[PDB]
């Protein structure tokens, strides 16, 4: 279903990478955050929900979503309730950039543009077809 | 044309808001940054280019794009070279959030979802039709 996203954090070089996957397409958005806090998750959810029609979010660590701030973001935005493949690409490009966050965005770019159509093409088509 | 984006910064409460507009659709993405630096622009461009097929970027301040770092981001990602309407929405929601960045993302959400189809629906349809 086109409104379903998966959200998890993974750890690399002492930092935290927030990873959202549009399950139907494999399309990813990621951000490096200082550490795993409800406030960072909430803010990320608000950002994500303004870009895509986010209906439901799943996670592999349900305690991620217990904070008052996360609950508020989901309430306002109308939301109801690959780490290895992305880490692979990050490793392939890591030497080309100083900052981990730079390498993360290169890896998201490479993943979303890779033809199996690409994840970036699939999400756009899935969402348009739903309209 | 579906690959064209506009990128500018605007100022509010002593902070800097980076605003990207998909010109064909009116769809917006925004981020609050500390101040206007080439590095922040470069990083934003890398993020944007992994989400959408960004072909060309325009700006109203051409000196925005002179830094070595911006040029590198455009090179790697294959890129070649409303402030009032968004400030209006930010003012309408500003009291509901502590942080300006939170109010900015609420305003992006409201803008992209507003039916004139919405900007969010238009960009997804324009991009899918181009495929
Ligand atoms: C810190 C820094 C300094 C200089 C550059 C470019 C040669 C000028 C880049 C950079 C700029 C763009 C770029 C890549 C690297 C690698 C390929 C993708 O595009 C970065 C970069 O940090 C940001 C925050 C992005 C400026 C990094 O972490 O090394
Ligand atoms: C700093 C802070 C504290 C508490 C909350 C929620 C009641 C718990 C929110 C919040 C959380 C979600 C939310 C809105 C506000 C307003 C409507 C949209 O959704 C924020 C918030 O900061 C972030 C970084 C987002 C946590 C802010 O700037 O006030
Ligand atoms: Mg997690
Ligand atoms: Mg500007």
């Amino acid at each position: 279903s086109p409104g379903i996203w998966q959200l998890d954090c993974t750890h690399l070089e002492g930092k935290v990478i927030l990873v959202a996957v549009h399950v139907a397409s494999g399309y990813i958005e990621a951000e490096v955050i200082p550490a795993e806090t409800g406030q960072e998750t909430a803010y990320f959810l608000l950002k994500l929900a303004g870009r895509w029609p986010v209906k439901t979010v799943h996670t592999d660590n349900g305690s991620n979503f217990t904070s008052t701030t996360v609950k508020a973001a989901c309430w306002w935005a109308g939301i109801k309730q690959m780490n290895k493949e992305l880490k692979k690409i990050i490793g392939q490009v890591r030497d080309q950039a100083e900052h981990l966050k730079t390498a993360v965005q290169m890896a998201v770019f490479i993943h979303n543009k890779k033809r199996k159509y690409s994840a970036g093409e699939r999400i756009v088509d899935i969402i348009a077809t739903d309209i």
